């Protein structure tokens, strides 16, 4: 019994000051502000072998080398389906897997603190998701927002922000 399968969890990878997500053997997505700056390589590969595209808080890497050939390609949607329940696949650095149910709101332009093209959502984990047990916390950014379309899991955003209440979260979308 699980919520998300082991292979889906294995796509969530530590990166910079947060996480990213292997969409495919070659495509990696993350949140812009956790990405290392001023570096010459990512995952050992020189920049010249990585197509890099950062738009707002959404960063995509496409590697020339097949970096995760164990994986199949999954669909990256252009945003999450508004009004539907997704799961945020939080890994914590102490080892926990913390999938957080979230009902997704509207895609909107936002400026938290930078220009965010993001989508808000409401966590469905408790009355007020403050703290580590029921919500998102510093270090969680880059975690994928996923949902299942039919029998297949889809990814639609990466974790970017949350209010101090914790109940509202924001993912960056493509
Ligand atoms: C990940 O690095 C971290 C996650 C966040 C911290 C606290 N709980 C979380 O889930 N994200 C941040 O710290 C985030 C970073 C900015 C950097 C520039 C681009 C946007 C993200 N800052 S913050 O502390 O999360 C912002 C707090 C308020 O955020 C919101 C969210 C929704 C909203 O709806 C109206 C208003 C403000």
């Amino acid at each position: 019994h699980h919520h998300a399968p082991p292979t889906l969890w294995s796509r969530v990878t530590k990166f910079g000051s947060g996480w990213g997500f292997w969409v495919s053997p070659t495509v990696f997505i993350t949140t812009t502000h956790v990405v290392p700056t001023g570096v010459k390589e990512f995952f050992g590969e020189p920049l010249s072998s990585i197509a890099i595209h950062q738009a707002g808080e959404f960063t995509q890497f496409r590697f020339s080398k097949k970096m995760r050939p164990d994986l199949t390609g999954m669909v990256l949607e252009e945003g999450c389906p508004e009004g539907t329940v997704c799961s945020v696949l939080i890994k914590r650095d102490s080892g926990e897997l913390l999938p957080l149910a979230v009902r997704m709101g509207a895609i909107a332009s936002m400026r938290i603190q930078r220009l965010v093209h993001g989508q808000s959502g409401m966590l469905l984990t408790g009355a007020n998701a403050k703290g580590m047990d029921l919500g998102t916390i510093p270090g969680d950014c880059g975690a994928p927002y996923v949902h299942k379309r039919g029998n297949d899991w889809v990814v639609c955003g990466v974790h970017a922000a949350a209010t101090k209440s914790g109940n509202t979260v924001v993912c960056a979308v493509q």
